């Protein structure tokens, strides 16, 4: 196939499209014997050249990578997420769906079809592997064979059109907590709040409305609440009719924070909204309650972080104002009015792709891990450091991948099911950009600054990844 000669399909973005198996990858150092499970991650990877002259990275078909770590070795398996899109285009021999989140650029033959690329998260829950994309139901797969089952509509009990790619698991109940925005159609202000039992059943689905339609990419949960940030990366049908990127950023609009009680029969009037001045925030580290306060830790930038979803008023992209920092948004359920109680910058380190020890989701956490952009480092060819913060001592650790590499999202793996918070490992893919290959790095999570304890060579160049997760062998049929 002939792909376009553009930055989205060349260099680091050259198409790969590899399905593969490798046993016992070559490595340096010591792979911890204590690791027994698998790290799943997803890369957008176009099956076909795009319908339009160009495309963006968020729009490639989801390709799922699994690193099965056991007995001191790492095995590699990679397979397509066989979405309806993937199947339809595979049969036609060509692209049928068009631009990102824009059905007006699709072939008439796929009108009304689910558009998901399942390319944003690879998540294990309830014995299934979930390949997720926030414009559609999630695609469920077999975590062991990595075959595709199909889209999860919960037998038809799901009434919304969409399902998040940033699900959260409630440690108290074991439920998956999810939202689905644009729930009644593209660009609508309807959102569902959903919980899924460990058994896979949709046990709650609550419809509500948000102040305005926007990219509701992530959210937080607390013991009693779902915490939803409303950030003005906005879209509209008018944008799509005109061929603009679906989203653009409006610096003139306020940011809101919605507090949704996690209970049955929640009404619109039960939801509380707080309001602050414009900023950009996408990913949520964690959120928790303290007394009457809710703490909501996100990575906040002064302005838009997506150059390909541009400023709606024509402004050129401002790299400096896209630097994000871990920030606590604090609201007080006992106050009157909409003002935030506090907006507290927690580090001067520029950081994104935040992660916690997910066993403590919705509770006060001591540790966070991030990708860091350290603009003071040499670059001889961009997230170039792993960053850990101990929020109780304030101590920060940094590990630099060197001047010819970059890093993908870290994932925390507990040492044992009863281990203290953060007692375990970080795994992450490293892009060896000059050598055109990839490594899987393994760190001691509380001592990242000494460097990885193992470097596992991947003889396939991996593409830009989005989100990834660990599951123990007994959760994925590999025990
Ligand atoms: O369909 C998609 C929609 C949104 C996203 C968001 C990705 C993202 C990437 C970053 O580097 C920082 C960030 O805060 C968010 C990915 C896929
Ligand atoms: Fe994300």
């Amino acid at each position: 196939a002939q792909f376009p000669n553009t930055p989205s399909f060349t260099g680091f973005n050259t198409p790969s499209r590899i399905e593969a198996d490798i046993a016992d990858l070559a490595h340096e150092g010591t792979i911890p014997q204590g690791l027994n499970g698998a790290f799943y991650r997803v890369q957008p990877d176009p099956q076909f050249p795009p319908r339009l002259d160009d495309d963006i990275a968020f729009n490639g078909d989801g390709m799922i990578t699994r690193f099965h770590i056991h007995d001191g070795q790492v095995d590699f398996r990679q397979r397509w997420a066989k979405t309806d899109k993937w199947k339809l285009e595979n049969a036609a021999g060509k692209a049928l769906f068009g631009a990102y989140r824009n059905p007006l650029t699709d072939d008439e033959a796929v009108k009304g079809e689910i558009r998901s690329t399942a390319n944003t998260n690879a998540f294990v829950f309830g014995g299934k592997l979930w390949a997720m994309k926030e414009d559609s139901p999630a695609l469920v797969m077999d975590p062991a064979t990595m075959e595709t089952f199909g889209f999860e509509k919960f037998g038809g009990k799901m009434t919304g059109q969409t399902f998040t790619a940033h699900p959260k698991v409630d440690p108290k109940t074991g439920n998956m907590v999810a939202i689905g925005y644009a729930a009644s159609g593209l660009c609508t202000d309807d959102v569902t709040y959903m919980e899924v039992s460990p058994e896979g059943e949709l046990v709650r689905e609550v419809w509500f409305k948000v102040p305005y339609y926007c990219m509701m990419h992530d959210f937080g949960i607390t013991e009693d609440y779902l915490v939803l940030h409303i950030v003005p990366s906005i879209g509209s049908w008018e944008r799509l009719e005109q061929g603009k990127p679906h989203f653009g950023f409006d610096t003139t609009m306020p940011v809101h924070l919605g507090i949704i009680p996690r209970r049955d029969g929640v009404r619109q009037e039960d939801i509380r909204w707080f309001t602050r001045d414009n900023c950009f925030a996408s990913h949520v580290l964690n959120a928790w309650q303290e007394g009457t306060k809710i703490h909501f830790v996100t990575c906040e930038a002064k302005n838009n972080m997506f150059p390909f979803f541009p400023d709606v008023h024509g402004a050129p992209f401002n790299g400096m104002e896209a630097m994000s920092h871990p920030t606590d948004w604090v609201v007080d359920m006992a106050s009157n009015g909409e003002d935030f109680a506090g907006i507290v910058k927690l580090s001067d380190t520029a950081a994104e792709f935040p992660r916690i020890d997910d066993r403590f989701t919705g509770q006060k956490t001591r540790h966070g891990w991030f990708l860091e952009m350290d603009m003071k480092r040499p670059v001889e060819l961009l997230m170039n450091c792993l960053f850990h913060k101990d929020f109780e001592t304030g101590r920060e650790q940094h590990w630099w991948c060197g001047p010819v590499s970059s890093l993908q999202e870290p994932c925390f793996v507990p040492r044992a099911k009863d281990a203290p918070e953060g007692d375990g490992w970080i795994v992450q893919v490293c892009n060896r950009l000059e050598e055109q290959r990839s490594d899987l790095l393994i760190f001691d999570a509380l001592d990242i600054e000494k460097g990885p304890v193992a470097t596992v060579n991947i003889p396939i160049r991996l593409r830009f990844g989005l989100h990834g997760n660990w599951a123990n062998a007994d959760e994925i049929g590999l025990a």
